[PDB]
């Protein structure tokens, strides 16, 4: 559901592959991400994939903030 602001929600404009690293998330171009931190690693993000359940590292530049929330 919707709870406030918070674990805001990104959107993948471009694919990027770990590759065994386990640093790294990965996903395809689309897939939806929750964030978990408010702050970024560096310009990097954090958040949870939708799909592997797992949570990796990925660059806020290969990221976008969705548009609007998703209750249901």
């Amino acid at each position: 559901g919707s709870s406030g602001s918070s674990g805001q929600k990104v959107k993948t404009i471009f694919p990027h592959t770990a590759g065994n690293n386990k640093t790294l998330l990965s996903f395809a171009q689309g897939d939806v991400l929750t964030l978990l931190i408010p702050e970024e690693k560096d310009g990097w993000l954090y958040g949870e994939h939708d799909t592997t359940k797992a949570r990796g590292w990925f660059p806020s530049s290969y990221t976008k903030l969705l548009s609007g929330p998703s209750s249901g």
